[PDB]
């Protein structure tokens, strides 16, 4: 068999779609542009990090 695992996510964690996801450079989660809290559109320049690691 094989392992069948991968580090991080390839499907949004809101919508769970197909196509280009975002990546958060500390955890291991991928969020969409326009599905994130708060929203975004284009290309959030500097280190950007998921919501859901600022929080607790
Ligand atoms: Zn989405
Ligand atoms: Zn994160």
């Amino acid at each position: 068999g094989s392992s069948g695992s991968s580090g991080h996510e390839d499907f949004c964690s809101v919508c769970r779609k197909s196509g280009q996801l975002l990546m958060c450079d500390t955890c291991s989660r991928v969020y969409h542009l326009d599905c994130l809290d708060p929203p975004l559109k284009t290309i959030p320049k500097g280190m950007w990090i998921c919501p859901r690691c600022q929080d607790q």
